[PDB]
């Protein structure tokens, strides 16, 4: 049980609330003529717009602070976190995380992924670049409150075990960081493969009940589980490159994107193998589920380069799990 939705050019990131029912997703829009960008808010089962907001800076990660029901958006090309009331649909405020200068030689770091913590209204933020960051944000007035410095070379991954106050970022030098929230600081930095390849860690999602972390990389065609205790492998899962990644405590799976591929792959978490594949044409990107972890939804983008730009909009696929 699949539905295809048309929703708007540059679709990335999405967040849920039940209590709204509702789902929201980041676009940037058009590149080439749109400054500024969209978040759309959608009915969980025919995926209509039901909200449009037009936002002054694109907007492209999001997550949701349940307990206080806002959306935060990572402004990747602003160096900016925005944050949105997810009851109106009102734009709260913005902060800017990295105010320098784009020049050739100066690139200021800018955010990928985002992670609310709804126990203390915190949210973390990975910055991206030769030499990463991890800013940490105050979400009760959108003020920094300090930045986890030294994440290394392009430490995109972000997840967050709140009752165990534990972040965790994966980054491009093949390291698995993990963080202390009580005093924001790096208690460990594990290389999680040692074959002389290189691996590039992109996204994790854990089981926080178990103890695990699911992993993706970019350079290899598996995906890695790995006990969050001590940085043990528990499992290599065989899969294309893998760039998005879910874990679902209702089904004990993981899903995870295929981009160049098309498709989303269903990982059984208690065999360690791929049981499903899902047709997700033509380029899967991000991926939500709803609160009862009974639904999936990816967002698709169509093929395009700054070249030849997509004249169709993206969509967002509902499956039934």
């Amino acid at each position: 049980e699949m539905l295809r939705k048309a929703v708007g050019k540059g679709a990335y990131e999405m967040a849920y609330s039940q209590q709204e029912n509702a789902l929201w997703l980041a676009t940037s829009q058009s590149r080439k003529l749109d400054k500024g960008g969209v978040v759309y808010r959608l009915d969980p089962v025919t995926l209509e717009v039901t909200q449009a907001i037009h936002n002054d800076l694109k907007p492209f990660g999001a997550t949701i602070n349940n307990t206080t029901q806002t959306l935060w958006f990572g402004n990747t090309v602003n160096s900016a976190v925005t944050a949105i009331d997810a009851k109106t649909g009102e734009v709260k405020g913005r902060l800017v995380l990295d105010d320098r200068k784009r020049t050739e030689e100066v690139r200021p770091l800018q955010p990928r992924e985002l992670v609310a913590d709804d126990a203390t209204n915190t949210v973390y933020i990975s910055g991206i670049g030769k030499e990463s960051v991890i800013w940490v944000v105050d979400g009760g007035n959108i003020k920094l409150k300090t930045a986890i410095q030294n994440t290394g070379k392009m430490s995109t991954g972000l997840a967050l075990d709140s009752e165990g106050k534990r972040l965790y970022t994966t980054n491009a030098d093949g390291e698995l960081i993990t963080i202390d929230t009580a005093d924001n600081k790096i208690l460990s930095r594990k290389k999680l493969l040692d074959d002389g390849k290189e691996h590039f860690f992109i996204n994790i999602s854990l089981d926080t009940a178990r103890q695990r972390a699911f992993i993706t990389d970019s350079k290899a065609a598996e995906v890695l589980v790995v006990d969050t205790r001590n940085g043990n492998i528990l499992a290599k899962v065989a899969a294309p490159e893998s760039l998005a990644v879910l874990f679902n405590p209702a089904r004990n799976e993981a899903y995870v994107t295929h981009r160049q591929a098309g498709k989303v792959s269903v990982i059984d978490a208690k065999s360690y193998k791929v049981v499903k594949t899902f047709d997700t044409p033509t380029h899967p990107n991000s991926l939500a589920l709803s609160a009862d972890g009974k639904t999936l939804y990816v967002s698709v983008k169509q093929k395009s380069t700054k070249q030849q730009e997509a004249t169709q909009p993206d969509d967002v696929i509902r499956i039934a799990l």
